[PDB]
């Protein structure tokens, strides 16, 4: 598999990570705060004006930070990934009248 | 933010579990089962005749389902983004003299 739906949606979260996460190979963990420039850079439809504190501030801090001492693969597809549900379809734009604290 | 490359990145995955979890709109879960024909039709590359029995096995068995009875949100993002840690860069070609059990 390769020109996949899937294939490229893959490759697509696990590079957001990688990106800051070390752009000549580094390391497999990235950093909270490297974080914080990607998505303020490549996710403001996420925080755009910070019109909502409770999708990525709520993320980045219950994401449990404590994995090599830095960030890690899965931390981000929960940080981003989280995001999307609490952003993006999945949750959103499904429950209108259904949705709360 | 839409043409972004994160932003397609973001809706690549949260559809794929979308599409098994619901194509007119049904709930916010999915199925065990509808991941396991989902894997074998759009993600062969890491399950392609079952070369690799720790990648795929291991995260649907580990994903611990015990969210509302079904499926979820992240469990796929988890199920599917453990697997491009354990089949996909992030930490596979990156470290060939450093795997192990």
């Amino acid at each position: 598999s390769r020109p996949t739906e899937t294939e490229r949606c893959i490759e697509s979260l696990i590079a957001v990570f990688q990106k800051y996460a070390g752009k000549d190979g580094h390391s497999v963990t990235l950093s909270k705060t490297e974080f914080l420039s990607f998505m303020n850079t490549e996710l403001a439809a996420f925080t755009k004006n910070q019109k909502d504190p409770g999708v990525l501030d709520r993320m980045m801090k219950k994401l449990d930070l404590n994995s090599d001492g830095q960030l890690d693969f899965q931390e981000f597809l929960n940080l981003i990934g989280g995001l999307a549900v609490a952003c993006h379809e999945s949750f959103v734009k499904a429950a209108p009248p259904q949705k709360r604290f």
